[PDB]
């Protein structure tokens, strides 16, 4: 009763922290590598146009 | 009770997982769409400049 | 026992949820990466054939 | 601990291994495809610059 649901709420909270923490890390890596690809791309097109 | 509680756990954590998965799915699609639009735009600029 | 049985059930069910969400994101990442690689290599060969 | 405490610990552990693994594979996948794109982009910019 006070144990079954406190152990239910505890499982959910503990796994929610794991899931949230892994998710935010994936969110940051996608944003990081996409931002990085776009600087690389923007720089290279600037270089090509400035070399023509 | 033991089964009602287990169903509650699986359900609640399944809402979390699906929400996180959905936002990542959207993020991947957004950034990939941006990249495809950026690459096409830039190549069209190069082609009109050579 | 009703405790271990229910625990194995929680793990199995949620593992399928996670695997499904994982394999779907794996496929999306591979797909969008594959397209971007093909768009780049197509567009570069187009430039090179035009210069 | 209690049986419910050791059972809840085993649920969280087994699902944390699953979550982490699927996370780690997506981490390596995103890094891999971003690296592949950058290798392609940089080969192609050096080919364009040497061709104009």
């Amino acid at each position: 009763g006070s144990i079954i649901n406190e152990t239910a709420d505890d499982i959910v909270y503990r796994l929610t922290v794991i899931i949230d923490d892994r998710y935010e890390s994936l969110k940051n890596l996608i944003t990081l590598r996409a931002d990085r690809l776009e600087m690389i791309i923007n720089d290279n097109v600037s270089t090509i146009l400035a070399s023509i």
